[PDB]
């Protein structure tokens, strides 16, 4: 990704973006009851915690294009993927404007909680107004399509989230590049069909983990996997991407039917931002906020995989290679051991930063042992080892009950964070919720135990 240009919005007829300045994020009551070296994020350029500019800080993702045509191993990697996706049978027709609005089978109704976008954020109108759950209405939705269109800019806000001292005092603060509600609405009838297949379809086939239940998902994994695994982490995979991987992806989407609304992947490729006071063109970069951002991340991640293997491994067996990605994070396998490093070395060439596989130092073999995906580890249980177990480091865990940004959804709040800690087992458990009771806050909660949380996982599969 590249930003082409970056000028005053008003010089082109735009209205300036208000963004918080202040983080909605503050020491929880469990803040001195469990330790934690992470704080909220640079929201903006006078934070005194900066060592550094902001604005090249939150713009130095953007490394560059490193590549122009898709050359014969993408164009084969797009022919192996698209071939794949064949068998799912997805429906290639539209989704109703009702169902992409409120939900389906497969895909859920969209969320009121995340910004309007332009120009919305700029008139004030926000979600809850233009459509409500009950009725189930399209009319206002319907005519405000008409009234602005699609294709309209993305409004840029810094995320507001906890974040390591050096992100801090380096300004690597994460955006949010939001999507106008017109055209998560206008993309949601375009693929909305093929985003429930891969909700539905979770795995090899699909080589996309969107829309899982690690609860369940994780006991899956194993088999569908091959002998040998194989993983690296991406530097910046969104921005790095180059408009290719996205033509890529385009030429993946007519094979399989969608080739009649493929004009919806430029411009998530060429694309047209609003910041602060600011307004700005990228060529490449997927944006972090729209409309199957997700899904298309997995997929050109498919295409990128396949790309380096054929690149370095003249011969190999794409058949034979079972992967499953979520946006740019990926578990792969092969009935072969393969040289991470080398692909590494060839994604370079292709516009990406790859490193060992969860900031290890060199990269070395990948096991059942020491694989993690989505941050979360395997673990056979062990009465029945056959189930297997994600298992979310409690330090994560640790971290995220230090803080809080609305004290109404605490109980929800550390509710979620059981859900993922029991799995570390039950006296690691007891010990979280020993110091969760350790305070009024926590003593309060209805918070659940061990043996029911376990029981419950054994009769969910
Ligand atoms: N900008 C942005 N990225 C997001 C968001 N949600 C998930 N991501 C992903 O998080 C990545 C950014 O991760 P960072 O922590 O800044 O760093 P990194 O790319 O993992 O690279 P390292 O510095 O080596 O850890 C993006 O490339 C996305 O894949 C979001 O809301 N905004």
């Amino acid at each position: 990704g590249e930003i082409q240009w970056m000028r005053p919005s008003k010089e082109v007829g735009y209205p300036i973006i208000n963004a918080p300045s202040k983080t909605k994020l503050e020491p929880s009551a469990f803040h001195y009851v469990f330790e934690g070296v992470k704080e909220p994020a640079v929201l903006t350029k006078n934070d005194p915690r900066l060592k550094t500019d902001f604005e090249e800080a939150i713009f130095s993702k953007y490394v560059g294009n490193k590549i122009t045509e898709v050359d014969e191993y993408m164009k084969e990697a797009v022919d192996h993927y698209a071939g794949q996706l064949m068998s799912l049978d997805i429906n290639t027709e539209q989704m109703c404007l009702e169902d992409a609005m409120y939900g389906t089978d497969g895909l859920e109704a969209l969320d009121l909680s995340t910004s309007a976008g332009y120009p919305y954020v700029a008139m004030g109108k926000k979600k809850r107004d233009i459509l409500n759950k009950q009725t189930r209405d399209t009319k206002e939705m319907q005519k405000l399509l008409d009234t602005y269109g699609i294709n309209l800019p993305l409004v840029t806000y810094v995320k507001d989230e906890l974040r390591s001292k050096t992100k801090v005092e380096q300004g690597k603060s994460r955006l949010i590049e939001a999507s106008s509600l017109n055209d998560s609405v206008a993309m949601r009838m375009a693929f909305g069909n093929l985003y429930a297949a891969f909700h539905k379809n979770p795995g090899v086939i699909t080589g996309s983990a969107v829309g899982c239940d690690p609860d369940l998902f994780w006991s899956k994994i194993p088999v569908l996997m091959e002998e040998k695994l194989f993983a690296f982490d991406y530097t910046g995979y969104d921005a790095s991407l180059s408009p290719a991987w996205f033509e890529a992806l385009k030429m993946v989407l007519e094979k399989i039917g969608f080739g009649d609304r493929v004009d919806y992947i430029d411009y998530l490729n060429h694309s047209h931002h609003l910041y602060k006071n600011k307004t700005y063109c990228v060529k490449g970069g997927m944006p972090s906020g729209c409309s199957g951002t997700s899904i298309f991340n997995s997929m050109i991640n498919n295409l990128i995989i396949r790309t380096l293997l054929l690149k370095t491994y003249k011969g190999i067996d794409l058949d034979h290679l079972k992967m499953i990605a979520y946006g740019d994070d990926v578990i792969a396998s092969y009935p072969h051991e393969v040289d991470a490093s080398l692909l590494a070395q060839s994604g370079k060439d292709y516009g990406l930063t790859m490193t060992p596989a969860d900031k290890s130092a060199t990269f070395e073999t990948v096991t059942w042992e020491n694989v993690t995906f989505l941050k979360r580890f395997f673990r056979a249980d062990e009465k029945y080892p056959f189930l297997i177990h994600p298992v979310m480091p409690m330090k994560e865990i640790h971290e995220s009950i230090r803080w809080t940004k609305d004290p109404r959804n605490t109980q929800d709040h550390v509710r979620s964070l059981c859900l993922l800690a029991w799995h570390n087992g039950e006296e690691e458990y007891n010990k979280f919720l020993a110091k969760i009771r350790s305070v009024p806050i926590g003593r309060a909660l209805d918070l659940p135990e061990y043996s029911t949380l376990y029981d419950r996982w054994l009769d969910s599969f």
